[PDB]
């Protein structure tokens, strides 16, 4: 019952994928999104 967030961004950085907390924020925003399903095989084009 001690409900309270300060601030505006209701949000909570944590990978579900794997499952790790990493210590920076910035880093685990990015790390979530390193988990593109399997073996990213890109357009290569050129
Ligand atoms: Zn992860």
């Amino acid at each position: 019952g001690s409900s309270g967030s300060s601030g505006t961004g209701e949000k909570l950085y944590n990978c579900k994928e794997c499952g790790k907390s990493f210590s920076r924020a910035p880093c685990l925003l990015k790390h979530e999104r390193l988990h593109s399903g399997e073996k990213p095989s890109g357009p290569s084009s050129g």
